[PDB]
């Protein structure tokens, strides 16, 4: 029986790297690396370089596609110094490490001949404010589709891709657990915009941000390991983030491995776990590429959508 | 505020026709034309020719896209005498005339230089059998997503597009109101396959037939007119189809304009009307092109997805 997907294991995938140049320092990789992640330059070579190569084979191609419609509409040929922005979506659960994947991926595409203007945006700033969430009773549902201003989010990506000179996005504070007043992230006609989020790949009764993606990644892993990674790093933050007297969750810092584990499992169970199962996982089937990680965070298997 | 769509009126749309050749006879157009439809060669010129032109600007482009992945995967360059099939979906309510739109569209792309092998398939044969529908209690829900073997339907389009030499599809009898035993529609590596159906554009928790479309059309109209067109042609069939003593609905032939109108409105109200409102219309937002028809069946407005 035929399939739209083709699957590899690093052995295979790492080959397609061809001769793609590794433009990343190990100290540079570390500044993109997040607490918990095991990513090293090897993986960046055997996994991110082929991805980088792949993506570039399509940025030019996906171009000959807007051209076609331009040529159809009887329109000039926009400045090759400003074509249509390439949209990439990175999706996956909390703690799966999609955020590092996105940061790394940006660093790569960024330092790639030309001088590509690769921008990265997380759907975080598109969360309604704690006060707005309280009004809607969603304070315990952050991460769920309805806790985001998907209306605003669409205008953003739509704007950018439709060739605008600048689009603004709100900013979220993880320390203060809320959207920052006045904060603005301005994105000016990138060449490639990477949108990172949980349900970014979701679909609905209306054109959504995923309908604008030209390529998408879905970092994956057994729901059982993610919980581990989630909990494990809840504890780990007792001495990093929660340590700041300014943190909203500074109270978690004094917890014990035990108390913390209870706390962590409960949040996972009541929030992130459900959200992953009923919202994020059902989008996995339509991601250009899935990055399957082993319990050790190692990406040892991939799934590409050929169709 | 920017939009993914650009809208035209025939005046504008008909221009993009450029110099596309009209290879259709009025007698030929008539054999594609269905009871109720007002389509004439003019419309075929001012509306279908630009569409034909547009589509061809992308068939070649959407190609440079599978190529990219082929070049990435380190694969040869398949016979240019068998590339990847172009998939087009035509969607819309019952009686809107999407079926003629699909037939016409095939005739055009068919007679277009080269010798394109343009195949047309309706999701009809993918309906479970009356006996299977009875088992699931769906005999009064034909047309609804769950009255179709979408599993089988996907394997079909997936198969074809993944470069198979032949895929088989069941056949539906409108006269006998059921799937025909043993009937087979064999489609052999087309160049362009057109899939016509109601929810073909629908989306779900799994990769669907719409995720394989390279271009899609959605024939549209006010829900109030469609009802008119629906009813109006229920009556009209009393003397055409229902006239056959072999028809399942031969009983409708003797009805009176009145009885028939009641019968028609009831079916519309209890079946097609709901289905259109809760299933077909919510897919309209993501069709490459929408064909908006006026109460006179005239397509006097269009909406193209540029993004
Ligand atoms: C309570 C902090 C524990 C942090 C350890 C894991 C990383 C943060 C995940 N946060 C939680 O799972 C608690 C509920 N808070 C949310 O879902 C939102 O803020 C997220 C999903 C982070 C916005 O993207
Ligand atoms: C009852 C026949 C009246 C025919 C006049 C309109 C054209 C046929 C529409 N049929 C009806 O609306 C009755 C319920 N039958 C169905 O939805 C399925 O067979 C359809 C939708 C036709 C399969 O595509």
């Amino acid at each position: 029986e035929p399939s739209p997907y083709v699957e590899f294991d690093r052995r295979q995938w790492r080959a397609l790297r061809m001769s793609t140049p590794l433009a990343l320092t190990e100290e540079e990789l570390v500044g993109l690396r997040g607490l918990g992640e095991q990513i090293d330059l090897l993986e960046v070579e055997e996994v991110y370089l082929p991805l980088a190569r792949l993506i570039h084979l399509q940025v030019a191609a996906r171009q000959r596609l807007f051209a076609a419609t331009a040529e159809f509409l009887g329109e000039p040929q926009q400045n090759p110094d400003r074509p249509v922005p390439f949209i990439i979506g990175v999706a996956g659960s909390v703690a799966v490490g999609k955020s590092t994947t996105a940061r790394v991926l940006q660093a790569l595409l960024a330092r790639w001949d030309h001088h590509p203007r690769v921008d990265l945006v997380t759907t975080d700033g598109f969360l309604y404010p704690n006060a707005e969430l309280q009004r809607r009773n969603l304070m315990h549902r952050k991460g769920f589709p309805e806790s985001y201003n998907r209306r605003a989010l669409m205008r953003f990506v739509t704007s950018v891709k439709s060739g605008s000179d600048y689009a603004c996005a709100p900013v979220y504070s993880h320390l203060h657990y809320d959207i920052i007043p006045g904060a603005e992230q301005v994105v000016r006609h990138p060449d490639i915009l990477i949108l990172e989020g949980l349900n970014v790949l979701q679909t609905g009764p209306t054109l959504m941000v995923s309908d604008l993606f030209d390529f998408s990644l879905y970092v994956d892993a057994r729901i059982e390991d993610i919980e581990q990674w989630y909990v494990s790093r809840f504890l780990a933050m007792r001495t990093t983030a929660f340590a700041d007297p300014e943190s909203h969750f500074h109270h978690y810092a004094a917890f014990s491995d035990s108390q913390a584990v209870v706390a962590a499992r409960e949040i996972w169970r009541t929030i992130n776990r459900p959200n992953l199962v009923e919202n994020i996982l059902p989008t996995r089937p339509r991601a250009t590429l899935v990055l399957r990680k082993d319990a050790d965070h190692s990406i040892n298997r991939l799934r590409l959508r050929k169709l």
